[PDB]
DNA sequence: GCTATAAACGGGCA
DNA sequence: TGCCCCTTTATAGC
């Protein structure tokens, strides 16, 4: 609530929006069982390998593989994601399958923000070539590749800023303080 | 729906 | 190894 400013010199705090983690539930799994079994897991094995489970809370959505491997998508932040990871594995035991949790891991991490000024995007691109990819016939958000750390910013002229490709949140944050002056160069004036 | 980004998974191609 | 999918999420123009 007090924004940590060596941390966010900028004083704006990225919100994250979706975490992806993967654990090892470590035993063989009958997905045909567990689509048939669970109320809410879907399994066409002719489109993807996965059973696509969905819980309420957190609201996520899992992916679960006849390997024991899963996928977590969806969480709104690291500890939501391992809590979810947990209750789809707990759904799997009470379904006969002796599941543990093994090498949790937080894989990816998207953040999104709002400057709160509109961009001037041909401006940036000029510039930051090198990072920049801006086709607006294609899309309209300027693709950056940020080198340091390894980071994915799409710039919109409104101000928005989605930050993905993190594996600690502190990465979305430096990401998103080293691009901020940069923005500022191009701020231009709201309508 | 399409177009754009990252990541994991199993799985098609080379 | 790479390519192409696969779900999720913010963003936003046709």
């Amino acid at each position: 609530n007090p924004v940590d400013l060596s941390k966010h010199p900028s004083g704006i705090v990225p919100t994250l929006q979706n975490i992806v983690s993967t654990v090892n539930l470590d035993c063989k799994l009958d997905l045909k069982a567990i689509a048939l079994q669970a109320r809410n897991a879907e399994y066409n094995p002719k489109r993807f390998a996965a059973v696509i489970m969905r819980i309420r809370e957190p609201k996520t959505t899992a992916l679960i593989f006849a390997s024991g491997k899963m996928v977590c998508t969806g969480a709104k932040s690291e500890d939501f994601s391992k809590m979810a990871a947990r209750k789809y594995a707990r759904i799997v035991q009470k379904l006969g399958f002796p599941a543990k949790f093994k090498d949790f891991k937080i894989q990816n991490i998207v953040g999104s923000c709002d400057v709160k000024f509109p961009i001037r995007l041909e401006g940036l691109a000029y510039s930051h070539a090198a990072f920049s990819s801006y086709e607006p016939e294609l899309f309209p958000g300027l693709i950056y590749r940020m080198k340091v750390p390894k980071i994915v910013l799409l710039i919109f002229v409104s101000g928005k800023i989605v930050i993905t490709g993190a594996k600690m949140r502190d990465e979305t944050y430096k990401a998103f303080e080293n691009i901020y002056p940069v923005l500022s160069e191009f701020r231009k004036i709201q309508q």
